[PDB]
RNA sequence: GGAAAUUAGGUGCGCUUGGCGUUUUAGUCCCUGAAAAGGGACUAAAAUAAAGAGUUUGCGGGACUCUGCGGGGUUACAAUCCCCUAAAACCGC
DNA sequence: CTGTTTCTGCCAAGCGCACCTAATTTCC
DNA sequence: AGAAACAG
C-alpha cells in the first residue's frame, strides 16, 4: 500500500493524482481561475485624496468666512450649479494673482485666489537617477520661473490665454492628455501664496496674523505615513516578538560581529590563522568609532594587503551610526531606535522621543534622522546572542550554547489547517500565491476526507512556491508511519523528460486535462488515459457580490437616445437598472455576479433576473425577469409574482444541465454569462476538449473549435431541461437541492 | 534543504501625495448663420464609485478619523455568515 | 432563438513592510 | 474579462 498524493499547482489550476501499490487510484483537475488587489488599492488611495483634498478646501472656505465675514454656502454647490461666490463674469485666478502683487484685491478675490492655488498646490518635490516626465517638467519650469516674481504671474503672461503657434486657439495653463509639461514644484506655491499675503499687506489689506498662519498650514499640510508597526515581522527564535530595526545600537553591534567574528573564521579556513578576542575587539574598536570599517584597515590590522571576498572600500559601512552618536541607557536606546524607524511622523516622534531622559537639542535631533530596515531576529534574541560573540563565539556557537532553536510546529494535525494559522503566512502579501494554496489545501484536505492518511505527497509547479508549499505541508500535516520524508518535490525538468518519453508531451496540451497527465507524471499507460477520460474538471461557483458598482466612464444621457427610444427609454432604463445614475452621471453596468432562473408554474418557460454589483450595494432584489425588445425601445420587463416560481440562483461556473428541443440528451455545462439583451446563456465545456465532442454535444457546441468549446446565445425561455448541479472540488456531481431565494439585509 | 549576515537587482502588499480624464454649472476668447441653430479653444467651480460607521470622553460637532472593487475561514457550494478589519486629536458644554 | 461586434480610465514620485533572485561570509 | 448592443 504505496499511497502517494502527487499535485501540479499552477498559477490557476490544480492537477492531482492517487496512486496506491503503483495503482493509478483517482484523478482530477481544479480550475480556480494583473494583481488582484491592486484595482482596489488604486480606488481606495484616490477616494483617501480627494476626500481630505475636499474637506481641506472646506476649511479654508469655513476661515475665509470667517476672516472676510463672507458667506461659507455662497462657495458650496447648490442644485448641482456653481456656487454663488463664482457666478457672473468672473475674472480668472490667474490675472487676480498677477494684480495682488500689484494693487489690493477685494477679499471676493484673495478668496478666490487662496482656493484656486489650494486646490492644486502642486508637487512636493521632497528627495530631488533616471529622472522621469513630472521631475522633467518641474525642473524645466523651474528654470523659466526665475525670471518672474511668482508662479501665477508666470502663468498668467506665458500661456493664459495666449495663442499657441500660428493658431487662433488659447494655449493651455492646466496640463492636457497625458503631458505633465506644466508640473511646479508644490514649493514655489507655497512661495506665491506667502509673497501675496506680504504684498496685500503692503498695499492695505487688514487680516489678524493667525489667518495667514492658520490659512498657510491647511492648505499645505500632508500626513506622514500611516502606522505600519503591525506589518513589520517577527522573530525567528521569538515568534512574539517584532524584528530588530536595523539602527539600533544591539543591531549595529550583532552585525559588525557577525561579520569580523566570520572573517576571522573564514581566514582559518583559507589560512589557518588563528585571531583572538584582541584581534577581534581591535576591528570592533575600529567600528565602534566611526561606524566604518575599510578593507584597508582591516588587512593592515592583521597582515599584508590581500583581496579576500571583495567588493569596495569599506568593509562594514554603518553609514547611519556616525548620524545617530552625533545627534546625541542602552534598553532606552534600542527602544530610541525602534520609534525613529517607525514614527514617521515627526511631531509624534517627538512627542514620543520626549518620554525619555534627553534634552530638546537631542530630541530635535533624534527627529531627523531616518531609519529603516530590520534584521531577522528580535532584541530579545539581541540580548542573548551579542554577549555571546563579544566573547568571539560565532552565531551558531552562540545559539547552541544558549539552547535557541528556531521555532518550528510540534503539532501535525490529520487535516492541513489553514494557511493564515502557520507561521508562514506573514510571509506572503501576494493574493495570487494565497490563492493557490488554498486550493491546494482544499483538494488535499478533501482527498484526505475521501481515502484517509496517506504515505507520500509529491509537488510540482518561481519554484519557491513549490519549496513553500512543501515546508508547508510537512510541517504541519500528519502521515502515515512508512516504517516500524512524506513530501518531496519532483524536478520540472525530469518531469518534462517523462512527457516526452510516455508520449504524453504533446497529448492534452489545448484542453484542461493535461494538468491531470502532468499529476500522475508527478506521482510516478492506455488504463493511465482511461482515468483521464473519467475526469470531470471542477470549477468554483463565483459568489462574490462586491465589485466595481459601474463602468467608471460618464456618459450624457443622449448616447442611449438612438438605442433605448429618447428620453423616455433612457429614464425605463434607469428604472430598470440596465443603467445607473450616480452623483447625477450616467454609467454602465459592472459586473453581473447573479442571475436568478425563475419558472412559469403552467407555461413551463424559463425566466431571468440579471443582478449586478450595483443591485448587492443599494441592498435591493431585483424582482423583474427581461423580455426581449423590438430594435429601437425598451419592453417592459416581467414582475416576478404568484405565477412565477424561483428555481434557483447561478453564478459566474455554476454547474447546470440542459437540453434545448433539439438535443436527444441533457449535457451537462459550466454557466458563464447571461446576456440580457438576447436573454441567452454563454456554457462551456467542462474539459473545454473538442476532441471528445459526442454527436449530442456538437448539436449544443455547434460553433467549437480545437481551441475552445463554447456555446454562446442559448435561450432560456423554451429550454426542456435547465436544472443546477453542484461541483465538488474533486469533481463530483451532486445535483443541487431546492434552496429558497437569497434576500439582501437592511 | 535549514539558521544568521552583507551588497545589488526585482516582485507583491500597504501608505502619503501630485497631474490628468470625464460629467455638471457657468465664464473668457474666437467662428458660421438673417434668424433658427449652433461650433471650437480656454478658464473656474462642484462631482469623481452607491452608501455608511466610529471611539479617544458623558454628549455633540467636522474646520476629525475610518470602512466602501482584496484575501482568508466556513461547506451538497462559497457567500451577504466569521476573520484579516481601527484608533487618536481638536472644537463646544 | 442564434451570431457577431463593440467597448472597458490613466500616469507619476516617494515612503514603508513582506518576500524573491544573483553573488559573498559563518554554521547545521 | 465581461456587459450588451448590433445583427440575423
Amino acid at each position: 500500500m504505496a499511497r502517494i498524493l502527487a499535485f501540479d499547482i499552477g498559477i490557476s489550476s490544480i492537477g492531482w493524482a492517487f496512486s496506491e501499490n503503483d495503482e493509478l487510484k483517482d484523478c482530477g483537475v481544479r480550475i480556480f481561475t494583473e494583481s488582484l488587489a491592486l484595482p482596489r488599492r488604486l480606488a481606495r488611495s484616490a477616494r483617501k485624496r480627494l476626500a481630505r483634498r475636499k474637506a481641506r478646501l472646506n476649511h479654508l472656505k469655513h476661515l475665509i468666512a470667517n476672516e472676510f465675514k463672507l458667506n461659507y454656502e455662497d462657495y458650496q454647490s447648490f442644485d448641482e450649479s456653481l456656487a454663488k461666490a463664482y457666478k457672473g463674469s468672473l475674472i480668472s485666478p490667474y490675472e487676480l494673482r498677477f494684480r495682488a502683487l500689484n494693487e489690493l484685491l477685494s477679499k471676493q478675490d484673495f478668496a478666490r485666489v487662496i482656493l484656486h492655488i489650494a486646490k492644486r498646490r502642486g508637487y512636493d518635490d521632497i528627495k530631488n537617477k533616471e529622472k522621469g516626465a513630472i521631475l522633467k517638467a518641474i525642473k524645466q519650469n523651474e528654470e523659466k520661473l526665475a525670471n518672474y516674481q511668482s508662479v501665477g504671474e508666470y502663468l498668467y503672461k506665458e500661456y493664459f490665454q495666449k495663442f499657441k503657434e500660428n493658431s487662433k486657439e488659447f494655449t493651455n495653463v492646466r496640463n492636457k492628455k497625458e503631458s505633465y509639461e506644466r508640473c511646479i514644484a508644490q514649493s514655489f506655491l507655497k512661495d506665491e501664496l506667502k509673497l501675496i499675503f506680504k504684498k496685500q499687506r503692503e498695499f492695505g489689506f487688514s487680516f489678524s496674523k493667525k489667518f495667514e498662519e492658520e490659512v498657510l498650514s491647511v492648505a499645505f499640510y500632508k500626513r506622514a505615513l500611516k502606522d505600519f508597526s503591525h506589518l513589520v515581522g517577527n522573530c525567528s527564535f521569538f515568534t512574539d516578538e517584532k524584528r530588530a530595526p536595523k539602527n539600533s545600537p544591539l543591531a549595529f553591534m550583532f552585525v559588525a560581529l557577525t561579520r569580523i567574528i566570520n572573517l576571522l573564521n573564514n581566514l582559518k579556513n583559507t589560512e589557518g590563522i588563528l585571531y583572538t578576542k584582541d584581534d577581534l575587539n581591535a576591528l570592533l574598536n575600529e567600528v565602534l568609532k566611526n561606524g566604518t570599517l575599510t578593507y584597508k584597515q582591516t588587512k593592515k590590522l592583521l597582515g599584508l594587503s590581500d583581496d579576500y571576498e571583495f567588493k569596495g572600500e569599506k568593509g562594514t559601512y554603518f553609514i547611519e551610526f556616525k548620524k545617530y552618536k552625533e545627534f546625541i541607557s542602552q534598553d532606552d536606546l534600542n527602544e530610541i531606535a525602534k520609534d525613529i524607524t517607525l514614527i514617521k511622523d515627526e511631531i509624534k516622534l517627538k512627542k514620543a522621543l520626549a518620554k525619555y531622559d534627553l534634552n530638546q537639542n537631542q530630541i530635535d535631533s533624534l527627529s531627523k534622522l531616518e531609519f529603516k530596515d530590520h534584521l531577522n531576529i528580535s532584541f530579545k534574541a539581541l540580548k542573548l546572542v551579542t554577549p555571546l560573540m563579544l566573547e568571539g563565539k560565532k552565531y551558531d556557537e552562540a545559539c547552541n550554547e544558549l539552547n535557541l532553536k528556531v521555532a518550528i510546529n510540534e503539532d501535525k494535525k490529520d487535516f492541513l489547517p489553514a494557511f493564515n494559522e502557520t507561521y508562514y503566512k506573514d510571509e506572503v502579501t501576494n493574493p495570487v500565491v494565497l490563492r493557490a494554496i488554498k486550493e491546494y489545501r482544499k483538494v488535499l484536505n478533501a482527498l484526505l476526507k475521501k481515502y484517509g492518511k496517506v504515505h507520500k505527497i509529491n509537488i510540482e509547479l518561481g519554484g519557491y512556491i513549490a519549496r513553500l508549499v512543501l515546508n508547508y505541508t510537512k510541517d504541519y500535516l500528519d502521515f502515515l508511519p512508512l516504517s516500524d520524508v512524506h513530501v518531496e518535490a519532483k524536478s520540472g525538468m525530469l518531469t518534462s523528460a517523462l512527457r516526452h518519453t510516455w508520449g504524453f508531451s504533446a497529448k492534452d496540451r489545448n484542453n484542461h486535462l493535461h494538468h491531470a497527465i502532468d499529476a500522475v507524471i508527478i506521482a510516478y499507460r492506455q488504463k493511465v488515459l482511461d482515468k483521464i477520460d473519467e475526469i470531470f474538471v471542477s470549477k468554483p461557483e463565483r459568489k462574490k457580490p462586491s465589485g466595481a458598482l459601474h463602468e467608471e466612464t460618464f456618459r450624457k444621457e443622449e448616447e442611449f437616445y438612438q438605442s433605448y427610444g429618447g428620453k423616455e427609454g433612457v429614464l425605463k432604463a434607469l428604472e430598470l437598472g440596465k443603467i445607473r445614475k450616480v452623483n447625477g452621471k450616467i454609467v454602465k453596468n459592472g459586473d453581473m455576479f447573479r442571475v436568478d432562473i425563475f419558472k412559469h408554474k403552467k407555461t413551463n418557460k424559463f425566466y431571468a433576473v440579471p443582478i449586478y454589483t450595483m443591485d448587492f450595494a443599494l441592498k435591493v432584489l431585483p424582482n423583474k425577469a427581461v423580455a426581449r425588445s423590438k430594435k429601437g425601445e425598451i419592453k417592459d420587463w416581467i414582475l416576478m409574482d404568484e405565477n412565477y416560481e424561483f428555481c434557483f440562483s447561478l453564478y459566474k461556473d455554476s454547474l447546470i444541465l440542459i437540453q434545448t428541443k433539439d438535443m436527444q440528451e441533457p449535457e451537462f455545462v459550466y454557466y458563464n454569462a447571461f446576456t440580457s439583451s438576447t436573454v441567452s446563456l454563454i456554457v462551456s465545456k467542462h474539459d473545454n476538449k473538442f476532441e471528445t465532442l459526442s454527436k449530442n454535444q456538437k448539436i449544443l457546441f455547434k460553433n467549437a473549435n480545437e481551441k475552445e468549446v463554447i456555446a454562446k446565445s442559448i435561450g432560456i425561455q423554451n429550454l426542456k431541461v435547465f436544472e443546477k448541479y453542484i461541483v465538488s472540488a474533486l469533481g463530483e456531481v451532486t445535483k443541487a437541492e431546492f434552496r429558497q431565494r437569497e434576500d439582501f439585509k437592511k
